[PDB]
């Protein structure tokens, strides 16, 4: 009949296209709720009656399975992430080779590097570990337009304000002003991983199916559309 997902918001477009595709053939109503993992986890920590949560990381699911909430055994890497190097889409810039050469002073041409805030942001803490480990963090630190969230930094970007900022593979997908010039090397960060798992108490035929069906490669062509890397 009815399954509620609890998944982190960078995912909406392409689950709200599952939805309506997993209605169509199965007759079952998909409902997801949109917000931060960490609040979706205290959430389900507190009661509230989803069937399945997809998070924007490890930690969040780390922390809903020591709270004994989740079917432990299903947790399943659904989706990855680049972290990457966005430019509005009109610039001059279209390529940049990420390393610990990089001239970032050049290509900034003294103009701000949108980031989010290093202190709390997930695009902002991941940017922080990759442009530390690539020796460039401290030049750089008070070029950076700081943002309060992914989205403002973003914003910054599609509004020609920031020549360059630092959000995932998925958001530059997402928002048609930016483009990717550059790719941060994989070797710099942490992976931007995506687990999802069925809730306990919910462990269904129903749930199960949905399950199935987003770890399939109809789910999947969905993801990729969407700048997801389906795993």
């Amino acid at each position: 009949d009815k399954i509620t997902v609890f998944a982190a918001a960078s995912l909406t477009n392409a689950l709200q296209d599952i939805a309506v595709q997993y209605k169509q053939e199965k007759q079952v109503d998909v409902v997801a709720s949109y917000a931060s993992s960490s609040t979706l986890a205290r959430q389900i920590e507190q009661g509230a009656p989803a069937d399945l949560f997809i998070s924007a990381d490890q930690q969040w699911m780390d922390y809903a399975i020591d709270k004994q909430q989740i079917v432990a055994n299903t947790r399943y890497t659904l989706l990855g992430n680049e972290l990457v190097l966005i430019a509005p889409q009109d610039s001059q810039i279209d390529k940049v080779e990420i390393d610990k050469k990089t001239d970032w002073k050049k290509l900034l041409e003294g103009g701000r590097l949108a980031v989010g805030d290093p202190d709390h942001v997930p695009a902002g803490i991941y940017a922080k570990e990759s442009l530390e480990n690539l020796g460039a963090w401290s030049t750089l630190a008070p070029e950076m337009a700081r943002a309060n969230n992914v989205r403002s930094a973003m914003a910054l970007v599609e509004r020609a304000e920031a020549p360059l900022g630092i959000v995932y593979g998925s958001d530059a997908v997402a928002s048609k002003k930016v483009k990717v010039v550059g790719i941060f090397p994989e070797a710099s960060h942490k992976p931007v991983e995506y687990p999802m798992a069925i809730v306990k108490g919910h462990d269904n035929p129903t749930v199960t199916a949905f399950y199935d069906y987003l770890k399939s490669p109809a789910a999947a062509v969905i993801f990729k559309n969407y700048g997801f890397t389906p795993r």
